[PDB]
């Protein structure tokens, strides 16, 4: 919708987290999009549990990769608990949802953005935080510590992150993304990746698989 967005400024984004040594980026990004839509709908910003999804999403593989849609679908079906009540342990344990406290923040649906298209992605970010995919394998993404990432990445996505805003700074458009590698990476745990570029799969394949929780 507008020339710029930043959900952190509107108070819809929680602190940058650490996945640690576990392949749970899918769980991290989906929680960030849900904390985002809850605050948007509810006015309440609370941290939710990536651990519950890690142990509880049975379509995904805990600390060995998982899905955007299946974790988003888990919350739509069962709701999700508070982070403080179901602590992150960086290892897949037995599902504690029923023992922890049965459903807390719940959504009712899950949407996937029309793929390979700048316009649709911005329209979705304009409404709330979106779960996006990016190729993080490279050394430039890896040792990134600041500015608008033009790249040196291909499109072989391998990481789910959270698109929290977009804008233009110095002539260039960008997508503001919340990464889960702690505050010691990029711009305090964040990365501005250059946007679009003639190729619709996007920079570092950021236009490939974008999902958002739907709260009716």
């Amino acid at each position: 919708l507008p020339e710029s967005v930043d959900w952190r400024a509107k108070g819809a984004v929680t602190p940058v987290k650490h996945q640690g040594y576990c392949e749970s980026c899918w769980a991290f990004s989906t929680v960030a999009t849900v904390e985002g839509i809850n605050k948007i709908k509810t006015g309440n910003l609370v941290e939710l549990s990536e651990q519950e999804l890690v142990d509880c999403d049975l379509q995904s593989y805990g600390c060995n990769r998982g899905y955007q849609s299946t974790s988003l679908q888990y919350v739509a079906q069962n709701g999700i608990h508070l982070r403080a009540k179901y602590p992150y342990i960086a290892k897949q344990q037995t599902c504690r949802a029923n023992q922890v406290g049965g459903p807390k923040v719940k959504t009712n649906g899950v949407g996937r953005v029309q793929s390979n298209n700048e316009g649709s992605l911005l329209n979705a970010i304009a409404h709330q935080p979106v779960s996006v995919v990016v190729e993080s394998a490279g050394r430039d993404f890896q040792n990134y510590k600041g500015g608008i990432f033009e790249g040196s990445c291909g499109t072989k996505v391998d990481h789910a992150v959270t698109a929290v805003g977009y804008g233009k700074s110095g002539g260039k458009g960008y997508i503001l993304i919340k990464n889960s590698w702690g505050p010691g990476w990029g711009e305090n745990g964040y990365i501005r990746i250059r946007r679009a570029s003639g190729n619709s799969p996007g920079v570092c394949g950021v236009y490939r698989s974008s999902y958002y929780p739907i709260k009716n």
